């Protein structure tokens, strides 16, 4: 196994939510953490608060909107120039937004594949990094349907595809660099809030209920347990490509795609 | 089964490739067909070349980058006011580009979800419409991971959730229309081409015999048989967020999602 201590992680949509619990779990492991947000009040009383139980020396906050690409470059060189070193990156920002979808796909998707590309430009063996870990945070979405949250759902698959295809991109290239995501089912957050909003649910307000049905039924994991997750597949060497679900039912577990990669042509 | 004769079709790409074959096909089915592309002189030569064997009334060529919204949104609007009405919409241009990946996304994901709104704004029960279909382009890259290909993967996973979506959404808003994708194996197009250039696929260049080699080994689809399936979907009442597989093993066929709709919560 990997030990965490002394590594430095990137934490995009560090101020709140799963994001701060990486950022914490990160911290009591002994990781160095860039907390990355565009949330400057919550990112800012996020690092302060944190230096009640870590060393101040131990975090950095940067104000960045992932979907800025010349911000998140910036972002990337001053945390490099900061810690010395970059180890592991977890693009975690996301929002729940079906009016404003683009925007919805522009921070879902189109940031979590700019910033796994920085992450590569910095960590890859071949670019004069030492290898390290991208981590992009998914959803039970990822993998199965949300007829109230389309294109979420459709930013999320996106998620799955481009990491399992960046993770054997990885193995060719001998970057080092290990790609995984994970897909948590339901989890306590201001997202989980957003559904009661048409601002955030648009044409699909009429039929939140559905989901409120499901949150009922299944329950909520706390963001702690997703944290245990992310440790998981840091400290794991193997896992790469992995496809990490979580869920009230069966905890920290895998989608399995089976032994025949071109089963689909076959 | 619903009779494709009469009906209006609005076909992205359809200039070429996939494209023109689902024009060629809802033409000799007696459908009258609106082929968009933003490829002005291919697109003319297209229906120039059609009036030999359908009747130039059947046909209308609009100019459109289906990327530029109020473009696509006034493609729609001039399809509607020529025909009177639009019973079937196919989102099926696209590119591979990995290296201006950003705009892929823009072309292959973004404007099949901006295309499927303006069709459901159109076509819906609830907004003066009668119903219909939209069928989106997939992949088997929307099941499966491409290595040479991660934001191309990402793209096409994103329509299948998006797909999967819209259709449970359909269903709720009893809008009659019915949302099903087509993930083909490889066909013989200009997209299969641009796997040998730099230009198209950047970092990925280095290794794109291992798609080489795949395409030797299963073989290639005419564009003709990728237009049966979407017949077959356009005439199956019963097909709504079906995920359609066209390969050279197994034809037409589905994606099996099985008949537990939250299994991956228990
Ligand atoms: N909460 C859930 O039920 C759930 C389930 C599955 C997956 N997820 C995923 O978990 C991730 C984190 O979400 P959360 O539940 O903690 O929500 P959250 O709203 O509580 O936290 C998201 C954080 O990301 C930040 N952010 C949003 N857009 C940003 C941008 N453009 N640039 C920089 N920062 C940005 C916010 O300011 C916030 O601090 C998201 O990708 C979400 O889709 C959440
Ligand atoms: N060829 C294959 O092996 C294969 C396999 C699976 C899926 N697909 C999908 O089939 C669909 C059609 O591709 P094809 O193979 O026929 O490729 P093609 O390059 O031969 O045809 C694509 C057509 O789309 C048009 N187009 C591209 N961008 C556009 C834009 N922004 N606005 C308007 N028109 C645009 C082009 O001008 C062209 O006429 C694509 O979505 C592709 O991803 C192809």
């Amino acid at each position: 196994a990997h030990m965490v201590n002394g590594k430095v992680a990137l934490v995009t949509g560090a101020a709140q939510g799963i994001g701060r619990a990486f950022a914490e779990a990160l911290l009591l492991k002994g990781a160095k953490v860039a907390l990355v947000d565009w949330n400057l009040e919550a990112g800012v009383q996020c690092k302060a608060a944190l230096h009640e139980q870590f060393e101040p020396q131990k975090t950095l906050f940067i104000q960045c909107d992932v979907a800025d690409q010349q911000q998140l470059r910036d972002t990337f060189r001053k945390v490099v120039d900061h810690f010395g070193r970059l180890d592991i990156l977890v693009n975690n920002a996301g929002v729940n937004n079906e009016k404003n979808w683009e925007k919805t796909l522009q921070i879902n998707l189109v940031s979590v594949i700019s910033g796994t590309y920085l992450g590569l430009d910095y960590m890859s063996k071949q670019n004069g990094g030492e290898g390290g870990i991208i981590i992009n945070m998914s959803s039970l979405a990822g993998l199965m349907p949300v007829a109230q949250q389309p294109v979420y759902c459709a930013s999320k698959h996106g998620i799955v595809g481009f990491t399992r295809s960046a993770a054997l991109a990885a193995n060719l290239m001998n970057s080092g660099v290990r790609l995984n995501a994970i897909c948590p089912g339901f989890v306590n957050t201001a997202i989980l809030e957003s559904i009661e909003k048409e601002e955030n649910m648009g044409q699909y307000i009429e039929y939140k209920d559905h989901i409120k049905d499901m949150i009922k039924y299944y329950g909520i994991l706390d963001p702690p347990l997703i944290a245990n997750g992310l440790i998981t597949l840091i400290e794991d060497d193997a896992l790469n490509g992995a496809i990490m679900k979580i869920t009230t039912s069966k905890g920290i577990h895998f989608q399995d795609y089976g032994s025949k990669e071109n089963l689909y042509f076959q």
